[PDB]
């Protein structure tokens, strides 16, 4: 089996309670679904299944993947499901879809992720009844997204642990963050994100608004402004809101089919999926996940690390990002060339399809042959995928 | 590629706010994961991944499937993820596991489902705030489990749609339900759930309790107690509390590996998976999903309906189940031989694994060579899987 | 001016989530208003104002006093208002009614209090929105009723403060508590609450229930059952659920007019109000409020402590009740002759009026000439009223 | 007894979720208490009681009036209590305060009201429990403040009832409303609210903000702006957001003592309370309440309507204000000379004190000898107070 990405698309990443503050994930989803269909010239009638990574579905109704697909125009006869491996989710969905094709179960799959961290509700278990006493309304975004289920503290605390292990100074984390911002503002301005982004129309009462730019990138980001910030978790620590990514909203998708199918339709694919791997690590240092993941995927692809021409490695925190780069030893000048999530944002279930978008379109534009996408995963996991240009 | 269910276990299904009223899904999940390992004689450290269907994860912490796997002693090295195709989630998880092993990405998978409908919280989106006026706190079990996203109404209203299209009377669904209650009562007393069920220890403060029996089945179920119930959804309707399944809690799972590996380990498998399928249908008549999904599966196995020795066809509603039997035309004496969900319970994300567990242990008990398991899915889909004993 | 109490009534006192669990305070209020009118031979058309103490009006609608008055058939031309001096409220309401008559602003007032602790809601401020992080749903009963606003701790902690300053042992508190129960039981069995109580009909769907007995009084209370309880507020503390009053529902009221008006009508009044007083104390030892208030009220009446024939002093906690008795030195045999709040219950806003009811019917029964009613108030206050028989 | 108002003060009236959006009512209250004291040259140690009207206390903690008094430095020996007769509260507190002094129960009282509509929580009764389905989180400001308890509709509907009975056109209402804005604007710019307002410091993390000006008054209000609005309550109705008052925060108070005590201390009082009255009306036309109350107060004073030099009549709705003016026949040019609540706001429990404040400082400024303050009250009441200058 030879499976290709025929097309891909993503929304802009919206800031917490910004452009997409009242926009449900399945609407962002539906827009990306329509985009990948139109970009490859495949009708929505020909899609067999839609697979979407989503971490925070509380309150959005039955199977939001099926809602995304129906709104996109996919017919009732196809199928649609969601899945959750946290930040890994959106890239893992892409691997799952490839498997559907490889085992002769489907011809054409749309896979990716969607998230609205904005729209995540607060909740409380209330059936028994609260006879006496205050009770907590729990923020589901914090509880289901950002808190370790075993140790009970924030993901940023695991970033703290990774920093300590690898002895990464505050100045090393800030300098990395300022580079990711500077790279991102540069790509934005030079038009390097227009290709991958499909504009979203936010319908309203007193006017439609078109959103086509990443609103979380901060312009003119400087080391001095990074150095002014207070530590955000450990009170004499090194992780801040400046060297960690944010809470964001968006969606992203790819259309997969067999190489042969693409050639029958005259489609020029963005890449062939050569290998993928998922691996587990200690949850206290979950940011190490991408290391055994990226190395296992490379092993499956039969490739050496120096064979890679481009990498996209999710930047949840500057700490885990510096460490991952240090261990694997690949050339920093080929990693996150258009910036990473510290700058662009981290819409969790979507992020893995997001970075895959960035990779595929950058690989197309510089003529790169081989690349890899990798992310760390809360609870101690990593996921990775190798991509080769045709 | 030939993939087999080495082993399988489920919990008793508990009634709503009943035995597992304060038990999170991942604990019921950890208990079945450990039982599949034990029953097979496989060490937890040999498990590559745990895949669990779960529909209602709100408030349960990051990646509940990872929480289940970790409490069951599966090492940190392994991976876990959750997925949602509503009531088909648990069956689909098994197929996804199968796929992991057939694409050469894994050796040993634990797959199934888990659900606590009792532990599901109420929620509201409150980030923008509520400037003025009343607002609703939403039941996430109804909103995310039992309400159609497209038309707005309860799943029982779809069952009513199918009762009118297939012209099924209230005496025909009442007859169906009592028969299911009688079949499930006779099975329980006969000892025929003992093998599949693993006891679960409810940890309390004033005493542990060991749950090893389904508590939702009602004994001595009469047609008159059925015929004295007012309709739940349509006031001139046929669907009532008694001819529809309940709200339940439980978990259900299966250990997957290749046939060659089952033989190297000296494991005699419960069955070989031969084909599966999912298909979509008109959401208004979602209960019909199992018709095309069973047909596609049966065709992907090269089988005729006639070949089948045993079928488990989830009874969400008597209306949908009466209708599926009518269209397919298999012998109703080989369907849900030990009762159905009307009797037993319908723990949504878990139900598809549940009915697989009953199918496998019954097929072994009687000596049946071929089995089909199938379920309808909210939003309008079906899933099915063909099993063959060795 | 001389103001009399022409008539008085109270409902039975309901247990927390017991007989009155779903009855709003204003329906209790209305039954008592009707009763005081009937008992005096005064028509509702003659009432000028209704004044009701009430601590916990949240969720009850606009001005519950007006709702109570209107339901009892008091004409729209009358006025009605609520007030809050915490447990002082129902007694203060009577002094405020007496003031409207003394200043010539009204002729006939109904005053007292009403409280539904069971029907108190939980609440949160949600207008600004909750951008990120958990929030508490606050129990309004605990927050508005039972928590000190200055120090942040439960009223039971101020009882601990008093026990420590007055060196009152757990043994002494428990004996006081068991004596309260035993006196209240005896009084109930002997019929001594019959006169003061007006029966309340709790309307239902499957039948009405009449409630005319205090349900919180525990029959056969033992010293062993007080002695086994654990401290409720301080782990080396002495105050327990046994030697504190409970959380309760009820209403109580009195009909006030000038002495000259009672004589024109041919009414035999229950008592003349001779004096009242309210004084502040340190919040930390609020249970001491009755000391300065009783002494002030006695000064104003021109009476010595030894002149009193009967005293009702509210027993919020055994600790403060004991301290009050010690400081004042009145003969304990004339205090709370029929038990107090430890046994009967403490429906906050109604209690001041409840104990006045008990005092007036007992004075009448035994022919006592001079009486005092007093209560402590959260936030550090005391209220007292001197009554003389005619 | 002759009782005088020695001094008075109010905060600026804040807009809904505006300047006081996170300021509890008791904080606003404490500032006004300190101000009346400072203005009269009376020490906090001399105050016997504080009486504060307040409609919406839910969530604020035990007895907010005590909390306000304590914050202002009134000694623990003094007493404090809240009351609620709706928009009547803040004026009625003054009359209650006058009564304490007239019956010789106190010498120095601070009386007024406070309200934070912004801080009013949402609530639900959750004790019994919510077994299944959605439930309502009720806005306490609307339920307890603005909804009639007998008919279930907004106060705005009662305004429509009045407009209908009195045949008041939309253009007459919109003219009154624009006049009220234009008079308030003029008075604000001329500095006529300076004397009555005490500045409130809103303590902020990143800077304090001093609030000394009424923020709800619209500058340059046009008739065309009123004329374009949609009816707010009845779809062919006449009452709009423009010709109704708003939802607002504020506090207001007066220091009261005997005329002879003022003389001893050398205080030139703002006024002598000559009479007061409260009367009920039909709830359906509650806006007519000022008519019978103002006539009763004038009767009790021995004054004809034409003896009055200045009137303050609260403007809940233009409709009722117009009705009141037409029935009473007072010269409209002496009524609400500096604008009314349509322009300044309506902080419910504080409103009656706010209008008293305005009346006293205007009477002083122009040398008017005879004044009257009156307001309508939800549930069908009126309150009125007559003042004479010394
Ligand atoms: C495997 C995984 O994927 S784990 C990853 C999952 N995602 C996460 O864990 C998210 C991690 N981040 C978070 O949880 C949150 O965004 C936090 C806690 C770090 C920050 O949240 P907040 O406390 O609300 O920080 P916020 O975004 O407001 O920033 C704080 C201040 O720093 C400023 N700031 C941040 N970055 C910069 C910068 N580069 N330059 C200058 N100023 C900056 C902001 O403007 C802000 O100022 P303000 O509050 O006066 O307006
Ligand atoms: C794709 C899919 O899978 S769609 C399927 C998804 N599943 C569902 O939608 C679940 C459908 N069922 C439901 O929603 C609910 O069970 C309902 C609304 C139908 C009824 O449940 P509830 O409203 O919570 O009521 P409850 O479970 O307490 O039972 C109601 C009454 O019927 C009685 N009852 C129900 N069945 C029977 C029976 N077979 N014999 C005798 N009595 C019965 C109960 O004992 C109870 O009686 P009571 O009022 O005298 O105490
Ligand atoms: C000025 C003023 O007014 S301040 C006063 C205001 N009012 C108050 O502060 C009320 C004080 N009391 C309270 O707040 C509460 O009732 C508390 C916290 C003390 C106890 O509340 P709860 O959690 O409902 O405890 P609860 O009433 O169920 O009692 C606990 C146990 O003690 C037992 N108990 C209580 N009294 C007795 C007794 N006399 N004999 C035997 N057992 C007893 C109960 O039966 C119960 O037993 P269980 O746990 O085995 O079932
Ligand atoms: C006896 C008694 O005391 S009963 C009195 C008790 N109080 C009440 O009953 C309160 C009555 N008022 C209310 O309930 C509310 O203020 C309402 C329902 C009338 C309006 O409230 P809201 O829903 O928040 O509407 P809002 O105040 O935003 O006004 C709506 C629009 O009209 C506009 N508007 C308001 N006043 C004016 C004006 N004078 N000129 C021009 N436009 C105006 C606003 O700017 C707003 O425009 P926008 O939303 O595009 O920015």
């Amino acid at each position: 089996p030879s499976i290709v990405i025929a097309s891909a698309a993503r929304t802009a990443v919206g800031s917490f309670n910004g452009a997409f503050a009242n926009t449900p994930a399945h609407e962002l989803g539906a827009t990306v679904i329509s985009a990948v269909l139109e970009r490859a010239g495949v009708a929505a009638g020909e899609v067999n299944e839609v697979i979407l990574g989503q971490v925070l579905p509380a309150g959005e109704g039955q199977n939001p993947a099926r809602q995304a697909a129906m709104k996109a125009g996919v017919p009732q006869e196809a199928t649609a499901w969601g899945m959750n491996q946290l930040a890994g989710s959106g890239l893992r969905a892409v691997a799952l879809g490839m498997q559907q094709i490889a085992t002769g179960d489907a011809s054409i799959i749309v896979a990716g992720g969607m998230e609205s961290m904005s729209m995540a509700p607060h909740c409380a278990h209330l059936r028994g009844g609260v006879k006496m006493g205050d009770f907590k309304m729990i923020d589901t975004m914090i509880k289901d997204g950002l808190t370790d289920a075993f140790y009970g503290y924030h993901m940023g605390t695991t970033a703290e642990n990774v920093a300590k292990q690898w002895q990464l100074s505050r100045d090393e984390q800030d300098a990395f963050a300022v580079a990711s911002q500077n790279k991102a503002e540069a790509a934005q301005k030079d038009g390097r994100f227009k290709d991958e982004i499909v504009p979203f129309i936010v319908k309203g009462r007193k006017g439609d608004i078109t959103v086509d730019a990443d609103e979380y990138i901060r312009h003119g980001a400087t080391l001095d402004s990074m150095a002014k910030l207070r530590p955000a978790f450990d009170k004499e620590g090194t992780v801040t809101a400046g060297n960690a990514s944010g809470l964001n909203d968006g969606a992203a998708a790819a259309l997969l089919m067999s190489e042969a199918e693409a050639s029958r339709r005259g489609i020029q694919p963005l890449g062939r999926i050569v290998s993928w791997a998922t691996v587990g690590v200690d949850p206290k240092v979950m940011g190490t996940g991408p290391i055994p993941a990226s190395r296992k995927a490379l092993e499956r692809a039969g490739w050496k690390i120096g064979d890679l021409d481009l990498v996209e490695a999710n930047e949840a925190f500057a700490a885990q990002a510096c460490a991952v780069n240090k261990d694997l030893g690949w050339d920093p000048s080929i990693v996150n060339v258009n910036g990473g999530a510290i700058a662009i944002g981290h819409p969790i279930g979507a992020s893995g399809a997001r970075i895959l978008n960035t990779l595929l379109f950058e690989m197309k534009r510089r003529g790169a042959r081989k690349g890899l996408a990798t992310l760390c995963i809360g609870g101690g996991m990593g996921v990775a995928m190798c991509i080769e240009s045709l």
